[PDB]
């Protein structure tokens, strides 16, 4: 039922191969999210707001990581929720397995209408931190 009308990132690769934000928004795990990697990279801090189309109350963010690779897989994370855009309040800290399954970050329901997820720690096949990567990210109530 929350619906992300719009994406924003830190950055996005668009040059080295096609991984804007929005492709962490178009319901298709084929395709994913990278932070910039071709020079000049953008090492961080990585982040992925998400913007609803109206206040929702909420209570979980999925994550579906990459499924292709681990660069960018997240497990350090904070999710922050904003009714504005600019003033947010945060909801939730963790470590998330380096796996690729898809994650479910729950907390107590909240009104949002951004749902910022930064990340505090990532992997890489090679590298910690260095990338962000995700196939899909949105969230429930
Ligand atoms: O160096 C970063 C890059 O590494 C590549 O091997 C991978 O295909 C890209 O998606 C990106 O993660
Ligand atoms: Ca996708």
């Amino acid at each position: 039922n929350p619906r992300t009308v719009k994406i924003t990132a830190s950055s996005e690769e668009t040059s080295g191969e096609n991984a804007p934000a929005s492709f962490a928004s178009d319901g298709d795990m084929n395709t994913f999210w990278h932070s910039k990697w071709s020079s000049p990279a953008h090492e961080g801090p990585h982040h992925l707001t998400l913007e609803l189309d109206n206040v929702y109350e909420i209570n979980k963010v999925k994550y579906a990581p990459r499924q292709d690779s681990k660069n960018g897989r997240i497990t350090g994370y904070k999710v922050s929720v904003s009714l504005d855009g600019e003033n947010f309040t945060e909801v939730k800290t963790g470590t998330l397995e380096d796996n690729a399954a898809i994650k479910f970050i729950e907390f107590d329901s909240v009104d949002a209408k951004y749902v910022r997820l930064d990340v505090t720690d990532s992997v890489s096949d090679q590298g910690r931190g260095k990338f962000a990567t995700a196939a899909e990210v949105n969230v429930h109530g």
